[PDB]
């Protein structure tokens, strides 16, 4: 059973701190994870709008979460998560 | 014979409480299921307003009905749902 | 002779009674049906507008104009039809 | 030699009469035809507008014609016809 | 050698005589021809307009003239023509 | 040593003489040219404008505009040139 | 392990110095680089604006930065990064 | 090196025809391809697109090569460089 | 039901010809496709292998046709049924 | 979750009784069978020997093992078996 | 309805006479022949061995051998004739 | 990192007691599987030699072991393993 | 119409004369003609066994023929003729 | 600069102590690695005979040498090594 | 009109004189040429036999021949020749 | 103007020295070089057989030959070179 496959996450940052690479990086090393895209979607002056898609094998949330928690990123919105043997699309 | 194959459910959730990736694993168990996308549509203060997309083989939608009921879901609408021997478009 | 390969139907159902899970279901096993695709187009109070697309092989419209009116339903319309021994586009 | 392979048809039917499912089915009973395409392009109160796309090898044009008065059809307009060894588009 | 692959004409025709259908089926047992394909651009009271496609090998454009002006047609314009070993597509 | 793979010319033609058929029966004649696309861009009242696209191998670009000049045909412009071991695009 | 696999840099450099090619082969020539892609977005009076694509396999993004520096470049943003077992895309 | 060269290239209206200016870059060493195509004109300047493909392309060659006929590199929007093609 | 049947059958070496066999079995419903191809023959018999293709082929109609045109099926050598062809 | 997808056994049949065609479509109507091919291997004067496979998404190896038994078939072999959310080929 | 499909004939020609060449593209030019490929497959001192294989829609076979016997030819053996909606292979 | 993608193991099994059926199917439930096959070489009167391809995602070898053991199976030989992001095939 | 596609001819050219490569060429231009291959099969002292494909639209085989005798060539068999609108395979 | 892409190597090992499970898991955790394939090629009573295949890219020769030893593993032979910026076979 | 395409020749070479190497080299600067493929097939004492693959575009055979015979080869055999607009197999 | 495309070498080498490994390195960062394929054809006691594959474009033979003589391997036999702007197979 293979679980969460795809978690797509529109996520908050202060605009600097830890750069998008190295946190790309890290998420990547997650046990499961076979690959991050990380997009910025936009800025204010203080904080950057993230685009976060994770894809992978039973990909567990929790770390993931208490990862980007630890780089100082909140999570506004899971906006789409893909579970189970395949990936199925949105409408 | 193959019966359901894909599901599309309008669903209302609880704002909090079983968190929609808890919930996108849960579906993936159940027996002919395939694959789950679950994503947010909208949201209110208290709610959140999600579509589901179930894919698989003869599917149970009692079953996934119970489990949505269980989780603290209501179905507001099954928007599209396919069934038999291979899957049809819209 | 393959006669009728795809019908689709804007058909007019009660917005309950029996579900459109279970009417995908009993027309999926009907003799030359290989799929079916219902979805929702809209809603009244006490009505829902529905897109039937079936397809298989040599399907016999009547049986499934019977069945969709023992269910409830009504056909507004057959939209397109494909006959022959492969189907093709609009 | 394979004379003629598609032909597109802009028709006018009465709303009522010969059901476009039976008016497809017997068009894909014709020799050479190999399918047809019926969708409703329009609709007044007592016309229906539709294109019907034929496809097949030597389809025999006046049989169409004769076929589609038959049931009460006109043809409005010949839009598109494909002859020849292979299909080509426009 | 294989001269003319392709004729794109823009063809003018009395709105009755010559079916399109009966056309296309001449043309297309012409030498050469492997494919014709004529679709109604316009029309007015008296005139039909179309776009007659032609693809084969050495057609022979004056059999091919000869035959829409003993059909009732005229050629308003040779829209595109391709010559060659092998179909260039325009820009 | 391939050299010139691809031209594409402006080219402007008495409306009457040469046809644009024999002209790229003519230039498709030539050493290395594997196919030309003539098309009318636009006419005067006594001049066309073509777009004349050839391709192939070492094409002789002397030859083809001796060619054009016999048959009454003026380069207004060389919009495009490709030349050595494979075509790029623009 | 394989890390950091694209990068997508919008970067500001003086009108001149170090042109863009010269640039685009140090970055080539670093560990794990397999392609850079620099391509000028737009320019001020005194500053050109580019969009530099690097992809290759643990890119290591420090040196990347350092060398952009020292020829004489800023990261404006850092559009896009792709790391992992495999390139997903946006 | 370098893969991928897309020069905004000026040139005088007569002199190297951009037919003859093909077919010698087309001759350097590791160019595979060129394709230039006429983007605008004034009355006595020609605005050229060069797009050079090949493998280990010599810019400063190239570069030469576009003064000794009389072109100006206007310029150079963009470069691709390293093992694959990657696109913009 | 029905998607592929594979036939060993035995023809009387003269009556109908396997052409028009083959073009009556074709026009069963559901038959998609026909192939008879002769095996071997003997002085007044003909050994054929008829491959049908089709969907929810009614195999008592087969058999009804065959015994109609003097054939026997010696051997049903394959059958195929469901959703989809599954190939030996 | 997918269980039994292909199953090859190697099955002995009394050489009258249940023909493989009437046999080939009873297995088919089973819950997860997709596809069935049974093929004659050899005969002996009272026995036949036949390779069937069966394809489908969670195959119920019991019902399919007294079903034949039913029908006169003996197993004498289970020759490969495939189990899970994807086909592993040998 | 495209009846006859495939014609594989083995047949009987004298030495000289017509060439297969010539018989080839007489039969190629026949309604509903899309092609034709005559090779030898043997020769004695008088009389020439050839496999013919004839592929199109309705063929007529009648014609056929109306046109083989006049050619002078003498069909020895229809060893495959496929017929239908499609072609399926030996 | 997604460590062991593919198991074939050359497997000994008493003829009779779990069939392979029941053997595959337990075995294609376990974490991270993928897909077993499970096809037989040959037989004894007494003992059957299957080859088991199992595929999937950090596969536990333990695990798999152990359930063999458990069914009466014993592994006789690791024919070939595969580790890592993708699979590599042998010469 | 496209009549003949392709012929397959098995010649006899003797050992020096027209070289082989000059042949290729020849028929290569002939009117239809899109292909020539000629190869090798044997030789003798005084004469060569050669393979001849030629392929194309409407050949001419009478023009072909003409061509190889004038060369010094005979031909000792049609082994294949292709006819119509598309290429047949053989058995 | 890819440095080395593949390595094939012989390499013996004692019957028992790390398991080839193990090890291959360890291999595919080196930087750069992207694949190990493990095969027994024979076994003696005390030592097992290896064909380690890795992929990758710019694979550190010196660290699976070092691991291999401590894993009780002695390299016979280097039967093949590629390198540079694509993959060449044999 | 693109002429010889392909040359397949059998060539003696001495053993030791011009390297395959440069003769490959020189061949693959002559007009026309697309790629050389100089493999050995086996060699004497003092003679080595070479199989010559020549591809491109109006390839000339007499340049070919003149280059070989100053480079100190004689064609034993012209293996295979393809002319005209596309390649044809044996 | 793209040269030598590709070349195999059969090389000695003594049984210890550079390692094939290192050898491959060295040789795939020579200028032209896109990758390079050594394995062990055979080994005597002193000397190992290896065939060694480069590919890229305009690869220096003379680099190439330096560079084997200076790590102790002697080229015997240059089994197949490849020339131009493409690879041609043999």
């Amino acid at each position: 059973g293979m679980a969460i496959r795809r978690l797509v996450l529109d996520v908050l940052k202060p605009i600097r701190g830890t750069s998008i690479v190295d946190l790309a990086e890290r998420i990547s090393k997650l046990d499961g994870v076979e690959g991050v895209n990380i997009s910025v979607t936009d800025m204010d002056v203080e904080t950057m709008g993230l685009m976060i898609i994770i894809e992978g094998t039973s990909l567990n949330f929790d770390d993931i979460r208490k990862m980007l928690e630890e780089e100082g990123c909140a999570i506004h919105s899971i906006d789409e998560v893909v579970s189970g043997n395949r990936i199925i699309e949105g409408k």
